[PDB]
């Protein structure tokens, strides 16, 4: 009777879920997995760092609608893994991490194991569910258990411990056979009630100034002509939040994006797709709604979202391709937005677009760039190429390409997210190359990039056709704070380096752009090459202002 | 201009959310809450302890359909209400645990506050959500978030801390009536996609022996007639749970209850009706399930609860109500079950019960009564009864109420659940007379009764119709275990104590029932009387079994 | 080769570990380990509830400076064990709560195992330290930990889980001689360094004000010679917290107690010996201490203790006995305290107590005691019958029985301590006659008395020599509070109920008591029988206050 092991099941019901990538970083107990996954013909991603690794599997499953699945040792790489599932559950992307661990019998009396630690109660508050697998008869079964946690209700991470033991375990290929089984329908639609819609549909027909708010769950949800049908029936205004650009093409004419503060405080129906009244939207309340509470509708798979921070008058419980699917019926033939309220918000973008355009073409001296002439230059060629994943964080560098850079395609573009975490560039890049096939530039604060910068040489040794842009201003916010004290740096300040030779230190290919002329010809070759690219972007140290755009969320002493 | 505080606040947001009625224990620092509820005119159950309180409020949620409400003191108060809080989350018993807490200050310090915890953090594992309000102006969105939480997906527990500096805080009337609101639709239904239904349709419509199995979920969606009518349409035979018998009358013709072990084993298509497939059903694995993997087609709320256990065929995800109603309309016109099958099934119940009414005729010595013939007095009145909630835990006099007392009435059955808890009886009678207004028989082991046995008090200080059945036994299973050594009592035995004497003590109506014809004279009296009774069942102290139908799951030395 | 099993190895551990008693309730997967412990010739005694074997667990560790056992079942009874085991860490208690659990592999998918949790993981926040033993062969080591970490440092709660697995393992005889073994020395001495005394020594030496607060560590600690010595030698007058009350004899000359405001207000110098700066001691804050920061020493063995709440002066980090003896030699023939100081505190005690022996003469109508005239019976026959344990909770019933009886001998008042628990009566009742072999009188308010009652039947099975004084007022604090409207009764009334025919009920002796005269002879005939009784003392509804003592600590609308 012949028989297979722990590793094989594992390998054959992650295989039967769908899954043929692993983002990892390998070791004790969990190198021959990944050896025998290669083995088998799938793809495993070596990183430098676990939660870059981590943070690469969140993204891959915010692009692909399937959990972005990590691989990581027990106790220090478990650790690191967790922090970039906490950032999954966070952002509702589906992830399953996947840890080594130690001996029951040793962790359990705490007695000082390799690398010992309760991986499944540590997991707890940072993912969906956490679950061990114990047995190799029950790997389908767990396995089937993290896929459709991750996947269904609001996407999110799940921990799934794997104990060193469970490798070895053996069992007949017959009996395998027979436990192995792939989930059906493991992320189902969810279809809101005729009276939901009804009254969302009610609200919607008698407002006078609406507006519809494009969160990255209407992006994550993939029913983009919807959506799009929509916006244009109704003739509604609307908003993208930061990862919901491109869902409709940033210059699209109904787009308020470029007069959103005017918009938000005018409005009296606002429609929330995939999107939570939390801290990126002021909370529903405060001068950015006119110190008013306005008729919310809210699509949305999380039922107890409703209510979170301001009364919402027309929940709409479930996936968003059925509900605005139904909600678009409902709406059949009912007249358009009126053409006050639509052409006073275009009248605003287009005299808004325009001072824009003014400092986009404002000179500075060489390596002195600003955010706008520099920036110009990646919204030209986004404009030109709009099939490339767009990573972007920051402060400055973030607040001001999200302003600056049109997507005009779903899903390109990739950035700090609900958290605000520096650290997400490095493993974006890799894992957005590696699900897409295509392109990808990031546009990285020099701040930003530290955190994940030395996942430079694992783009190098996968050759990915990634462009990293430096914004190298030398600090956090500005690069030139003054010394406190004699002989002792600021704490925002930062080498103003040639990050440039930092990734030809790896085979990749360094530029320097110290005028907007050189960043336009670098970033042409650069994408054009299909190769590991970094150009260090000259910013002038004075250009930002402290916190980007919120500034105003500093505390700051009186006294 | 006026002003009112977060005691009042607090009432009215609870009052706008259709809450009436609060069970607790009072103390520092939230006596004056319960006091100025009362003062209002809502009701206030005391009782002797808070865990009592909140089984109490479990029921009241699961019969209702709105979360019921526990009321408790800080840590130690809390403590005992966060024990049922558990209970009700397991069994998806919608409710809210409001406990008052200590300073912010000192608590976070661990400085040794009056009744420190951090509660909040402690309830975690035990709820759906835990939440605090700190803020007199959050109030009603903060029981908009616990109502919402305990009533939407899986229903459950949620935990509300009420620091003691909220009640004080002060808001002017007119700011106050501004931020109360009643959330929109705070259950909302769930549709399934007309796939998965068709799925599930398709199955059915070729199954050689289908059975459907009713779960307690199915009972709290309170769409009864829309299960009858699937299970009469289709002609299958039906098998109900614990507290799911009543949903179809027990006596319906197409019952298979009588033949569970035939019925499990021999089936090809299982349809799981608000039911999960966890120890209750022996995981569908196993001699129960005749050593296959059946055909299951599953309605439940949680997309995650698939594949928990076994493969499920056709996941049907949404709630009971919709999804029945599409199933049935999926199957419209199809062939009735197969007759051999259902005729086959039908022999077995009948051959069965035949059995059953010879045991329920024995006749035994004075004081010396079995579990049938006992039992079999209570299963005649709740046929001549049906109107009545049935409260039932024990060990054999759980197993063989379940039995004997059939259910006319959906949602009169409460019983020990998916813990097997001991310790719901009196607080589980103190919601049912509340929410009901009408009788309770409570079916108590002698052992189950003296985890909440106290509580007596409460039910005579509130003049409650409860008729409480002592199986006075006296033991855990049996009543004559041997000495383990001279002079020593078994760890199994109780005093066969005069019961009736403490319900007599606190005001209360007390029986001693040595013979069926007695049993059933008091029972009549009792429970016409409409006043507190306790009945004082004398059972041979002989006539249970080890664990009652869970024997096998004990562990013994075989050495 | 002959074998044994995880039942013996367990029971042969315990026994190792000086362990002959365990508090519990029996059931799946644990009433073989109960009875095959009863079968071996150790004491096992079945409580109706497990938070009452918890407590009495709780306070024999107390008691005896060895860890008390509980034993229950997985999830429900497990949680039940462990509210209490979060009171023994809260009040320094040594305690080890033993629990059965379910299968690991089930479990750890969260799949729906009969009584599912992870028992281990829950109860983490409860105790010092949350062990699992899985293995036959750790079941030595898992005792040692669970019994040193319960005893050493600050003594505490251990949880350690016991998988139903576990019971069924095998080894031969030979192999688990080998393993057995007794930990050497598991409650360590830890002396403090010259200097810290040294520093304790002036700061004593040079006040001119002082007092010594023993708290209930220093009671713990079983070194009554050394502390008496101490206060004898250096002259200081001295105050007991609750339990500490008896550790000196309270009619001791130096005994500030009955002038513990001006006490506390006037002093300079306080030394804390095993008490800590807690909520009892108004965190060393406020009016109870002049509005100033006093010069604290104090004694703890637990060395973050220290600044806890205010600056201490004179940290002495180590056990009790050893810092003590070391303080006393550093004080050797070193003054007196000043006879002006301890003469003031003299006077105002005997002014304080000429009073309160004017209220204890009061006369009352039948029927219609109140808390002086009824507790002043109890007090003589304290006096007169020193060597009684005597349990207290309430309100009014813990804070007049506090003041009024006077405790002669150490660790024989045992009371609701650092949380001020009800609950705890009972339990303690049933410990405290088991650890001692002495008679037990407990003072009970009428609501305290119902959060553990239903334990009157364990005291009755185990003919335990335990005497009940139900202060029966009616309710809770008072037991007159209004109808807040037509027909209701007040949150805070309790039934004024047959306490006595409750104990009659389970074989136990009840008496009435009308008025002093009838409490005295009732409770000479109670503690002379040796047998279980209950006294009925019925008190006038109107003389409580509300929340006693701590009635400032209410939180009261204003508006
Ligand atoms: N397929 C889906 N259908 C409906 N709602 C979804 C879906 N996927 C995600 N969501 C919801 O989308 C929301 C995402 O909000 P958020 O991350 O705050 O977006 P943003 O930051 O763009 O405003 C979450 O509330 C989540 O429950
Ligand atoms: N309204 C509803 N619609 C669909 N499913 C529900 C609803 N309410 C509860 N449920 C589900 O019902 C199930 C109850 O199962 P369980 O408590 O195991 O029942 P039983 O013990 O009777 O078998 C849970 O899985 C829960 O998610
Ligand atoms: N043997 C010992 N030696 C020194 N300190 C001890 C010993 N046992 C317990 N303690 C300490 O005694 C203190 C008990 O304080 P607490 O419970 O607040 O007493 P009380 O409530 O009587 O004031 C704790 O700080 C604990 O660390
Ligand atoms: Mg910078
Ligand atoms: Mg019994
Ligand atoms: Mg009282």
């Amino acid at each position: 009777v012949e028989l297979t092991d722990g590793f094989h099941v594992l390998i054959d019901a992650l295989k039967m879920n769908d899954i043929d990538t692993m983002y990892g970083v390998v070791g004790i107990p969990i190198t021959n997995l990944a050896r025998m996954w290669q083995d088998d013909g799938q793809r495993f991603y070596s990183f430098r760092h676990e939660q870059h690794a981590g943070y690469a599997a969140s993204i891959a499953g915010y692009i692909e609608g399937k959990p972005g699945v990590c691989l990581t040792v027990s106790a220090p790489g478990f650790l690191n893994g967790v922090t970039s599932l906490a950032h999954a559950t966070t952002n509702c992307f589906p992830m399953i991490l996947l840890s080594g661990s130690s001996e029951r019998e040793i962790v359990d009396l705490q007695q000082g194991d390799y690398e010992e630690m309760d991986q499944m109660n540590v997991a707890r508050p940072h993912c969906k569910a956490s679950f061990r697998i114990n047995s190799i008869k029950d790997i389908p079964i767990g396995i089937a258990r993290a896929v459709r946690t991750a996947v269904s209700g609001r996407p999110g991470g799940v921990y799934v411990d794997l104990p060193a033991k469970l490798f070895g375990q053996t069992i007949s290929v017959e009996e395998a056979n027979k436990l192995l089984f792939k989930p059906i329908d493991p992320a189902p639609a969810q279809i809101p009630a005729e009276d939901a819609i009804a009254r969302a549909a009610d609200l919607i027909k008698n407002a006078k100034r609406p507006v519809i708010m494009l969160g990255k769950g209407a992006a994550y949800a993939q029913c983009d002509d919807e959506i799009r049908a929509l916006v244009e029936e109704t003739g509604i205004p609307f908003l993208p939040m930061g990862m919901a650009k491109g869902l409709l093409p940033d210059n699209h004419p109904q787009s308020a994006a470029a007069t959103r503060a005017f918009a938000l405080a005018q409005c009296d129906v606002c429609v929330l797709i995939g999107a939570r009244l939390n801290w990126l939207m002021q909370h529903g309340k405060g001068k950015t709604w006119g110190d008013e509470l306005k008729k919310y509708v809210q699509i949305d798979i999380q039922a107890n979202e409703m209510d979170s921070n301001q009364p919402i008058a027309a929940p709409v419980v479930g996936d968003i391709k059925s509900a605005v699917s139904l909600l678009r019926k409902a709406l059949k033939g009912a007249p358009k937005a009126d053409a006050e309220w639509t052409g006073a918000l275009k009248a605003k973008v287009d005299g808004n677009k325009a001072k824009l355009a003014g400092k986009m073409t404002a000179e500075t001296p060489s390596g002195m760039m600003n955010y706008s002439n520099s920036l110009g230059v990646v919204r030209d060629f986004m404009l030109a190429n709009p099939d490339i994943s767009l990573v972007n964080e920051g402060a400055n560098a973030l607040d001001n390409t999200r302003m600056i850079v049109d997507m005009l395609k779903p899903r390109k573009r990739l950035d700090s997210g609900t958290w605000g975490v520096m650290g997400i560039g490095m493993g974006y890049c890799v894992a957005a190359a590696a699900v897409t096939g295509k392109p990808v530039i990031a546009v990285e604060g020099d701040s930003a990039f530290g955190f994940s910068g030395m996942e430079l040489e694992t783009i190098c040794r996968y050759n990915l056709p990634v462009t990293v842009i430096i914004m190298n201003n030398g600090g956090i916010y500005k690069g030139n704070e003054a010394d406190p004290q004699p002989g002792v740096i600021s704490c925002t300040r930062l080498t103003r380096g040639r990050y440039d030779m930092m990734m030809e230190a790896f085979g990749g290919k360094g530029y320097v752009a110290n005028t907007p002329a050189e960043l336009k010809a670098a970033l042409e070759e650069a994408v054009a090459s299909g190769k590991p690219c970094l150009i260090n972007a000259m910013i002038d140290p004075d250009a930002g202002v402290e916190s980007g755009r919120i500034k105003s969320l500093n505390v700051v002493s009186k006294v």
